[PDB]
């Protein structure tokens, strides 16, 4: 099932999605693999984070031409850390419209990203305001409240059974939540459970950091987040 293509892995998860895998040497600890998302939407894609390089993202752009050979029409980026937006300039580069949450545009100087063109903004219950999500098609974009980082956001594939939590949700066996560097453990669980309960239909939970899973993802992270409190 896995397409190795150079240094990156595809996976196809659905007829029009597959999940793009990245990876990037973190000294003494090792090689961290990264998950996004690329989807099609008729006659054209649209991306859900970038690589953790410039050179990774071009990769990806070069895998999408090869084979789904249509234009991206934008990209949507999951918050301010290199795995989901270290390939910004890629994108730009090759002239593709992008996207964050505002918050995410915000901080991406200090933690050495380039900005999103757009900013994302997002009503009090967490959906995004859909007059800056425009042409998003079938993603689904809502914001949980802070976990993994205060700006994180999560992205619904309608019509299929996929939800992407990013760096917020960890797979059903997971150890450890990760890196907390920029965590809020005090809402994390709450924003672990409004990620599950935005997407209901959601049985697919990809994420940044494990290979696609059950719902069992939601519970299981929220459950570990329980204890930060
Ligand atoms: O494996 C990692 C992955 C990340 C990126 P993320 O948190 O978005 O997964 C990371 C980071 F941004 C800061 C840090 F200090 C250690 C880290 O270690
Ligand atoms: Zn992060
Ligand atoms: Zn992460």
């Amino acid at each position: 099932g896995d397409q190795r293509f150079g240094d990156l892995v595809f996976r196809q998860l659905a007829p029009n999605v597959w999940q793009h895998t990245s990876y990037l040497d973190m000294p003494g600890f090792g090689a961290v693999a990264s998950n996004g998302l690329i989807v099609r939407d008729g006659g054209r894609v649209l991306v859900v984070d970038t690589a953790w390089t410039d050179d990774q993202t071009a990769q990806i752009l070069n895998w999408i031409k090869q084979e789904i050979n249509l234009p991206v029409a934008l990209a949507v980026v999951t918050h301010a850390h290199q795995d989901k937006m270290g390939g910004m300039d890629a994108l730009h580069a090759a002239g593709i419209a992008t996207y964050a949450n505002a918050l995410s545009n915000q901080l991406a100087p200090q933690e050495g990203m380039v900005a999103a063109q757009h900013s994302l903004t997002f009503a009090a219950n967490g959906w995004v305001e859909p007059a800056t999500a425009p042409n998003f098609g079938p993603l689904k974009v809502f914001y949980p409240g802070p976990g993994h980082t205060s700006d994180n956001i999560t992205v619904g594939i309608d019509g299929t059974d996929i939800a992407f939590g990013g760096c917020l949700i960890k797979d059903s066996k997971a150890k450890s939540l990760g890196n907390l560097g920029d965590a809020d453990t005090e809402h994390y669980a709450a924003s672990a459970r409004a990620f599950g309960a935005a997407f209901p239909k959601a049985s697919m939970i990809v994420m940044s950091h494990s290979a696609p899973d059950s719902r069992a993802a939601i519970t299981h992270t929220a459950r570990m987040a329980d204890k930060l409190r």
